[PDB]
């Protein structure tokens, strides 16, 4: 039916919306210390010395462990 | 049709993942540090001496900001 399009729409969305905004093909298991922003698969936010959401430094990297993984 | 309840099964199990592993009621949002288990709200986190999934000890809490915040 129509909604199992919609549907299918709200999925896709949420399941691109875990996913990292930089690279686009891995999932986000990354956190920018300290201002938090979860963003990135560990790859990417190796590669990158300020946040790429508010430019904040980049102190350090902490691996998160989410139970959606 | 059939299929439509299928994904309607997927979509409400993504979203129950994304909830409190404590209170089941508010978004995840904290992480232990140093472990990185990421399954609590922020009320949850505070008072929790050492980690309810590793048991190792929680040095601090991190705040997290995630897209899927709604
Ligand atoms: C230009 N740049 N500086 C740091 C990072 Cl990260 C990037 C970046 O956009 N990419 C593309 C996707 C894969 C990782 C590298
Ligand atoms: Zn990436
Ligand atoms: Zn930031
Ligand atoms: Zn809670
Ligand atoms: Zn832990």
């Amino acid at each position: 039916s129509q909604q199992t399009r919609v549907l299918q729409e709200k999925l896709r969305k949420l399941k691109e919306a875990m996913l990292c905004m930089v690279c686009c093909e891995e999932e986000i298991n990354s956190t920018f210390c300290p201002c938090g922003h979860t963003v990135c698969c560990e790859s990417c936010a190796a590669q990158l010395q300020s946040c790429p959401v508010c430019r904040s430094r980049v102190e350090h990297v902490q691996h998160v462990y989410l139970p959606t993984h």
